């Protein structure tokens, strides 16, 4: 059967075009601040009275977390054509579309930020350092240098609270001061801190993710004491979460917590379970006295909903035919090499037979999760007639500290076996007639890792924005990613070499498709050029697609088409062979 | 917003549109036509409006039938993409019933004529001229090279041969005794041949400057110019003779060419024909019929002199209106010589509008008024197409072809650049893009280096990046061509890999992954140099990359069109 290219393009472009919204906070006069992919690009909008107002001109990457009622929004715009060197732009909410560049900040990798209306506190990674900056009337000030990736969580008064990846894959809590600066790190011996919000008593309420569970703890920044937080309702404690998505104090003092287990989240106010649509939820805001959150699911693109009715305020609509191309989704537990149960989401295509063509779609990160959340790539594969298997290999989030840290020191090892077991499960369970592997960033590294370490398991592979050589990538990384590479490999350069797919090209026996941004910082192109030379010299058949002016974060419809369409075409072509 | 799916939908139809060629008249006054679509070839009978398929499985070609014979000889590949073929006979009264001609072993069938009594064909295994009759197969002569049967009248067989010397020779043979008589044209090259009722050989003699209609006496090899009753043909001043043949009533039909377009002549008198290029001419039910193609018209069967299509592939109302009209312009170049340039205008672009200079490869080739899927796809996507016959092109005299010798991406680049400046000066181009494949891709890269600012973006396909590297890396034949094409000093200066610093516009690379004539290793070096110098570029490397199928278009054409569509924002 011939590949139906034109339908694939039409399906792919419609799935990319559907509006996707992100909830950021409440500004001005009870205006919802939302980030949305609408009209083919990423923009920032004010929502109020059933209408949206565009705040930015040219597409953005994100905005900083606003304090309630501040009369401005701080845009974050990549000004390096995908290299993730960002700049900050202020937009007065009273004059949307009028941007003022914050010229006191030089282009750096902006990692997080909070705007109190009086000061703009953020974390940025330059070539030599990750630091916690503050921008006010007295100029730009560095408050502290951070030993790796750090993100601002909350600011109440003079106290700043955040989260830091400062060692061995565990997340530490940190505090600083707007007036005096400095840094104080809070490490937990039970697990990692997940979210953080400063209480009215100037404490730090934080989520603590231990080996197999998660709970709320109170951290006194004065002496570092930690105690379990008790809530006036017991719904949260009996919910027994394994991960905490986000928490924060509402302006009326109530504590909102979004926690999750088995790829689905729940909303709690002062411990009480609030009804929310099935799936995954973002931050919770108080808007005109009502609770608003974001909602997403494997069949529902990210949307803005009110609680507890679950009724949408902003959502993109999918055409019925695309809705039908996803027959359903389920979570199954795949047994891996050492007897661990790998939580795996399966997306059953309504346009494939059973057994039928199946793509194992490996998520990136690796500190990320295949959850019941919208995946544009997974939707395109179901629309093109592929079942999608999404394994949360070890190193994934959402299933406890123990499962997440198992990857530390073992890239392309135990987690690769998890991917293989899910693939073998698909065929052995009667779901898959043939097996393909596909992934981007770290998922693209896994594809190369799979085709080199386990030839013959899959029929063909798609590696997008992949890691090819840990050594060269480390030499081409900034302060943050160099530290991140060190934690992932456990400091071992021997792990950096033996676990690099570039050093195992001889083993490849399957057709390979390479897709790569031309000027991405996280995953540089120069090692990929070396990989293609290796493939050619060793007589391996491959195809490569290098997309320019795009990096890790795509914020236009055209670039998203150009990095996804080659993958679907390649797999559809392979299916007829 | 770029409508990627609208571009792909249009490309599918331009690839899938049924194209027709005219083979002759068979059985009871019925046209024999060949239909080609998506690399699939079929043979049909046309009489009344409905077409009757003659074959069961797709074929490779058919042999040339004599007027009115009651059968067709099909040529079909013995395997998938195998150069060796088999012969199948089909009675025109029982279509769909194929009888394999088992007396002919599988071989490379080169040409053939069916008289209704004997099947005479050339085939390569040696290369020989064969005859198949009731008594079986006979080898009439062994040919010193690739040869092709042109015509049979009585026992006299006439054909054309690549028998050495660089020129095409005329040869005769006998259907009874066999044998081989070769006629060298000296300063000339035969292009077509038909045997006159008086058993002389009328042939087209293409030369350096102007083509000649000559008579060859097969008895003594005397060559003399043929003067026709009407003088329209001589005054037409053709540079090539596409095809000629005697109609059943003894009149001589001639299709000749000049400046990328052809004209139809009957005993020297010109017949009105739709603008473009034409195939063979037949007399069918007292009317003249031929095939017609142009930059705006896929190959089709038309009636003369009205030009009314008898058989043409369908194109939707939108796509048809998007591909709107072609013209020939004479672009004044840098040296005073005029560059013959064809222009295909888009109905989806304004004037001035986005315009792509589509550089042909070879370089010994020609941009004529013929159907081109690339140009049509560009026009369908909202681009005017400018196709210049830069020095080195064929079809405009030996002097113009030889002027490129010793000046790679030098003199001929100016002709391409002059064509781009012409598109601007004449008010057609609002923004300029350059695009080419094989040698045309080499032109694109060298143009972006030596003429930055001229074009807004470039697409380079199957290009040559470094002649110095190419010469030693390539085989004898290609290396010999490189020597005549480019002094090693010129080889390095004309190689665009050494001028990557000068590139200033986005560049799209489309390259085969496993091509011996265009290796991938040099292009990987170019991509490394582009990245090290901060040059914006897009790259598409596809294994096993002539657009016959949609699959071919997806690999080689869609990335170019997608790139240009987003480059215009
Ligand atoms: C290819 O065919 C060549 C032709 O018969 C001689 O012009």
């Amino acid at each position: 059967m011939p590949v139906e290219f034109s339908r694939i393009v039409r399906d792919v472009e419609r799935l990319i075009a559907v509006e996707k919204y992100s909830l950021q906070g409440v500004v001005d006069g009870d205006k919802l601040l939302v980030v949305g992919f609408s009209e083919g690009s990423v923009n920032a909008y004010l929502y109020d009275g059933g209408e949206t107002v565009k705040l930015n001109r040219e597409p953005i990457n994100s905005v900083l977390d606003p304090h309630y009622g501040v009369g401005r929004v701080i845009l974050v715009r990549d000004v390096s054509k995908g290299a993730e060197q960002h700049a900050l732009f202020k937009v007065n909410t009273s004059r949307p579309g009028e941007e003022q560049r914050l010229e006191a900040v030089k282009p750096m990798r902006i990692l997080s930020g909070v705007d109190t209306g009086e000061a703009v506190v953020f974390t940025g990674a330059t070539e030599d350092r990750v630091a916690l900056y503050a921008l006010d009337g007295g100029g730009l000030r560095e408050l502290a240098r951070l030993p790796g990736f750090g993100f601002v969580s909350d600011i109440r008064g003079d106290l700043i609270a955040g989260l830091g990846f400062f060692g061995g894959g565990r997340v530490s809590l940190f505090t600083s001061n707007l007036s005096s600066g400095g840094l104080r790190v809070f490490d937990s011996g039970e697990g990692s801190f997940s979210s953080a919000s400063i209480s009215p008593g100037m404490k730090v309420t934080a989520g603590l993710e231990t080996a197999r569970e998660a709970r709320l703890v109170t951290v006194d920044p004065r002496d570092g004491s930690v105690e379990d937080l008790e809530l006036p309702s017991k719904d949260f404690s009996s919910y027994r979460p394994t991960a905490i998505t986000w928490l924060g104090y509402l302006p009326d003092g109530r504590l909102a917590v979004v926690a999750r287990r088995e790829g689905r989240s729940a909303v709690f106010i002062d411990g009480e379970r609030v009804e929310a649509p099935q799936g995954n939820h973002g931050r919770v805001v108080l808007w005109r006295g009502k609770l608003v959150t974001s909602h997403t699911s494997l069949s529902t693109p990210p949307r803005i909903v009110s609680l507890p009715s679950g009724e949408p305020l902003l959502e993109g609509g999918l055409p019925e035919d695309l809705r039908r191309s996803i027959a359903g989704s389920r979570l199954v537990w795949v047994e891996s090499f050492d007897g661990s149960r790998v939580p795996t989401y399966v997306l059953e295509s309504g346009r494939a037979p059973t057994p039928g063509p199946t793509v194992v779609l490996v998520h990136g990160g690796p500190f990320a999760e295949d959850s019941d959340s919208w995946d544009t790539f997974a939707a395109s594969l179901a629309a093109a007639g592929f079942h999608v298997v999404m394994p949360n290999y070890r190193g994934s989030t959402g299933y406890g500290e123990e499962w997440r840290l198992k990857i530390i020191g073992d890239p392309c090892g135990g987690e690769l076996e998890d991917v293989s077991a899910a693939a073998r499960w698909a065929r052995e369970s009667g779901l898959a007639s043939e097996l393909y592997i596909m992934g981007y960033s770290y998922g693209g590294y896994m594809t190369l890792c799979a085709l080199t370490m386990k030839p013959g398991l899959f029929k063909a592979g798609v590696a997008g924005a992949s890691v090819v050589d840990w050594e060269e990538m480390y030499e081409l990384s900034d302060a943050a990613f160099r530290n991140f590479i060190e934690q992932l490999t456990g400091g071992s350069r021997e792990i950096m070499r033996s676990r690099s797919p570039i050093n195992h090209v001889d083993r490849i026996k399957e057709p390979l498709a390479l897709i790569h941004p031309q000027n991405a910082s996280r995953t540089p192109l120069k090692p990929l050029l070396r990989l293609m030379g290796e493939l050619l010299a060793r007589g391996k058949t491959f195809e490569a697609h290098i997309i320019p002016d795009a990096g890790h974060a795509i914020n236009t419809m055209e670039d998203a088409v150009k990095i996804l369409l080659p993958a679907v075409f390649f797999l559809a072509t392979q299916r007829e062979r």
